[PDB]
């Protein structure tokens, strides 16, 4: 197994994956590493089952058809790993946390959204639809967008939001397209 955690990139009190070698801190892992479970597949592992299960599930999906599926348990799992990727990126630190406005110029937005919100709120099962948890996923940069105006820190969401995209293309098997 990985000596760090797979997600935030240092070492400290490790839970080591059974089926393949990343290692992961407890609350780092989406959903938090399971208390018994010997052996233990991380999220990483899951998902490639998934895919394993049902090759055809990576053809190419419409997102309109992606974000009104039902939060049933494999579209529950692909959401908790695309939060997962996104707090994998270092730049996550700007958006883990709730947010404040204060700035010469600019009021802020009117429903603020930070990443640990967005997993309370998977956790909690409270998003029915994909559609959910995208929306608020795609909230939280653009409400970083409007606060920061010229500002060059709005960059930060751009790169963030980025992530996040490449991401949901790939767990949600986004049809490609020019
Ligand atoms: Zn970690
Ligand atoms: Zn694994
Ligand atoms: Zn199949």
């Amino acid at each position: 197994n990985s000596n760090i955690c797979e997600v935030c990139n240092k070492w400290g009190r490790l839970f080591c994956c059974d089926t393949c070698p990343r290692s992961f801190h407890e609350h780092c892992h989406i959903p938090s590493v399971e208390a018994n479970k010997n052996p233990w597949s991380c999220i990483f592992c899951r998902i490639k089952t998934i895919q394993e299960r049902c090759p055809e599930s990576q053809s190419g999906h419409q997102e309109s058809e992606v974000l009104m599926r039902q939060m049933l348990p494999e579209e529950q799992l692909k959401c908790e790993f695309l939060l997962l990727k996104v707090y994998c990126d270092s730049k996550s630190c700007f958006f883990a946390s709730e947010p404040y406005y204060n700035r010469e110029g600019s009021q802020g937005p009117q429903k603020p959204m930070w990443l640990n919100k967005v997993k309370t709120s998977l956790n909690e099962q409270m998003y029915t639809r994909v559609e959910g948890f995208v929306q608020d996923m795609r909230l939280i940069f653009h409400n970083h967008k409007e606060f920061y105006r010229e500002d060059k820190f709005t960059r930060l969401g751009i790169q963030v939001q980025d992530i996040f995209e490449k991401n949901f293309r790939n767990i949600f098997a986004i049809q490609e397209t020019s």
